C-alpha cells in the first residue's frame, strides 16, 4: 500500500524512478539523476505573477477583430486552458503515488504547481478581454471539439490512476472484487505510466506548441499583445516541463533506471510510436476548426498543419523514434522569436 | 471513479468542497468560498527562495553549541524536516482526489508546493552547518523518538488515501475482495477525513509552533540567526496554511458546505478533541527529550510544556472546543517577535 512517510531506511540513491519505496525524507543534498534537481532550481528561479502583466489593452484589440479571429483567438486560449486545467491536478494524482526517488517527487509538486499559474493567467486573460467569462469556461467543458482530445487525455490519466489504486490496495496477482475476476500485474503498471509518460510528452512538446504559434501569431499582427507576453512565459516554463518528460522517457527506454522498463519500452514501440502519430493528427484537424470561418495573416490550414509536422519530427527525434513526417523546416520560423 | 477531468458541466459555485464532482476547468474568475483564492494570493506573493538566505555564520555558532544544545537543535531541525517531508507529498496525494471546487484544489497544490520549498530550506541548513548531512537524514527515519509521532500522523494520510481508493474503485456500499467483505461508507469516508484535516490542523496550529519556540529560542541568543531568517519565512507560510485548514474545520462543523459533515462533526466530537489532547501531549514528551542532557537560557521543559499548552489552547478556541488546559498567558511573548 501507499504510505505518506515509509518506515524503510532504504538508500535513495538507488531507487527506480518509478514503483521502488514510496519517498520518506525530503531531501535535496544529493540526487539519483540531477536533471531534476536542476529543473526545480530552474522552475523555481523563473517564477512570475500573471497579474502583473497588463492586458487591458487587449480587451480594444480582441473586440476590433473580425468574428471568425475571435473564433481562432478565443478557440486556442479555451484550449489552453483545458490542457492546464489537466496538468495542473494531473501530473501530482497520477504520478505522485509511484515516484520513489526525493527529486522526481518534488519536480513533478513544482511542476504541476506551475501549471496552475498558467491555468490562473489564462482566468487573467479571459476575464479581462469578454464581458461573459462564464460562456468561455463552460464551453471548455461541453464544446465537443475540444473534448475530442480532452476525452482522450484524461484516459490515459484516469486509468492508470484507477490501476494503480488496485495495485496499492491488493497488490501483484489475480483477484476477485465482488465475483469479478481482476488481475493487477506490476509490468503491465509499468506500461500503462509509460503511456501516460509518451502522451504527457507530445502534450507538453507538440500539443502547447501548436498553440503557441496560432497564438503569437497574433503577437505577430502587433495584437493581443499582453497575451503575448503570458504566453511568452509559459512557454519558458513548458520548454521545463518537456525537459523533463523527455529525460523520464529515455531514462526508462535506456534500462538505466529500470531494465523492466527498458524491455517493456522496446516492446511497447509500435503504440507509443502511433501515440504521437494520433496526437499531431489530432493536432491538423483542430485547424480545420479553427479556421471554419476565414483564417488570417500569417496563419492558416497549411501554415499550422505544416508546422505541426515540422514540430512532432523534432518531439519524437528527442526520444528516439523515426519522423513520422518529411523531413522539411520551420513553416514559421518568426516563432523562434518568441521563444 | 475519479477523472482528471469530469465531463459534466456543473456548477462549481454550488458543489461541496469535498467528494462532489471531480473539478473540470480551472477558473479563478468567481469562488464558492473566496477564503482559498485569497490564501493563493497571499501563498504567492510570499514566495521566497532558500538558498538566497546566508548561513554561512551558523556554521560556527552549531559547532561552538554544546553537545546538549546541538541535540535541541539538530532534534528540532530533524522534527520540522520530517513534518514538510510528510506535508509536501500529504495533501497533495490525501485532499487532491477529494476536492469538487477549484479554487480549495489549486490552494492545496499551492500549499503542499510551499511546504517542498520548506524542506529544501531545511536541506540548505542542514548541508551548510554539518559535514555528514546523511547522517542528519537518515536518523529522521530511524530515531525512533522522531517516529513516535512521525507514524501516527502518516496513518491519519495512509488510511485515508487507501479507503479513498476504495470509494472510487468500488463505490458505495458492501463488497468482497477475494473472500473477504470490504464496506464503503461515504458517512465514513466524510469521518476519516474530518480527522486527517483535524489532524492537519493540529500540525500546522500546534506541532510547527512547538518547533519556532524552541528554534527562536536560540535566535533570541543571537545564536543560528540564519535559520532564525529562514524560519521566519516559514512561519509566515504555515500560518496561511492553518488559516485554510482552520477555515476548512469550520465550515465543515457549520453545515454550511455540507449537511452530513456538520452532523458528522457534532457526533464525532470526542475523537476531535481526544484528538488534540494527543497532539498536545506528543509535544510535550517531545521536550523530555530534547532536555535529557541540560537546557539552556529561555527554554526548559516547563517554559516549552507550558508554551505547548498555551498554544493548543489557542488553536482549539478557534475550532470552537473548551479549553483543554488552565487558561494562561504566553510563558514566551518575546516568540511575537518573530511571527
Ligand atoms: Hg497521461
Ligand atoms: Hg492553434
Ligand atoms: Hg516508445
Ligand atoms: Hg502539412
Ligand atoms: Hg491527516
Ligand atoms: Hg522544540
Ligand atoms: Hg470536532
Ligand atoms: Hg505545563
Ligand atoms: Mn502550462
Ligand atoms: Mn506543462
Ligand atoms: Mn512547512
Ligand atoms: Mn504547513
Amino acid at each position: 500500500a501507499y504510505t505518506t512517510f515509509s518506515q524503510t531506511k532504504n538508500d535513495q540513491l538507488k531507487e527506480p524512478m518509478f514503483f521502488g519505496q514510496p519517498v520518506n525524507v525530503a531531501r535535496y543534498d544529493q540526487q539519483k539523476y540531477d536533471i531534476f534537481e536542476k529543473l526545480i532550481e530552474k522552475q523555481l528561479s523563473f517564477f512570475w505573477r500573471p497579474e502583473e502583466v497588463d492586458v487591458s489593452r487587449d480587451r480594444i484589440d480582441y473586440q476590433a477583430l473580425p468574428e471568425h479571429e475571435k473564433h481562432i483567438f478565443i478557440s486556442n486560449l479555451k484550449y489552453q486552458t483545458l490542457l492546464d486545467s489537466i496538468q495542473g491536478r494531473s501530473p501530482n494524482v497520477a504520478l505522485l503515488p509511484l515516484i520513489s526517488i526525493p527529486e522526481l517527487e518534488t519536480w513533478v509538486e513544482t511542476w504541476a504547481f506551475s501549471e496552475t499559474i498558467h491555468s490562473r493567467s489564462y482566468t487573467h486573460i479571459i476575464r479581462n478581454i469578454v464581458n461573459d467569462p462564464s460562456v468561455v469556461f463552460d464551453d471548455i467543458v461541453t464544446n465537443e471539439q475540444i473534448q475530442k482530445r480532452a476525452e482522450g487525455i484524461s484516459s490515459y490519466y484516469d486509468e492508470l490512476i484507477e490501476m494503480t489504486s488496485y495495485w496499492h490496495l491488493l497488490g501483484e496477482g489475480t483477484h476477485t472484487v465482488n465475483g469479478k475476476t481482476v488481475t493487477v500485474s506490476l509490468r503491465e503498471l509499468k506500461k500503462k505510466l509509460y503511456l501516460c509518460l509518451m502522451s504527457v510528452n507530445a502534450l507538453e512538446a507538440i500539443r502547447f506548441y501548436v498553440s503557441f504559434a496560432c497564438s503569437f501569431a497574433f503577437a505577430e499582427r502587433e495584437l493581443m499583445e499582453g497575451n503575448a507576453k503570458i504566453i511568452r512565459l509559459i512557454a519558458r516554463d513548458e520548454a521545463l516541463h518537456l525537459t523533463g518528460t523527455q529525460h523520464m522517457l529515455n531514462l526508462l527506454r535506456s534500462g538505466a533506471d529500470d531494465p523492466e522498463m527498458a524491455e517493456i519500452a522496446e516492446e511497447c514501440k509500435q503504440e507509443c510510436y502511433d501515440l504521437f502519430v494520433q496526437a499531431a493528427q489530432q493536432e491538423k484537424d483542430w485547424a480545420d476548426y479553427l479556421f471554419r470561418d476565414g483564417s488570417m495573416i500569417g496563419l492558416n490550414k497549411d501554415i499550422l498543419c505544416q508546422y505541426v509536422e515540422y514540430i512532432t519530427n523534432i518531439r519524437m527525434q528527442a526520444v528516439g523514434l523515426d519522423l513520422p513526417f518529411q523531413t522539411r523546416s520551420n513553416p514559421i520560423p518568426w516563432i523562434n522569436t518568441w521563444l
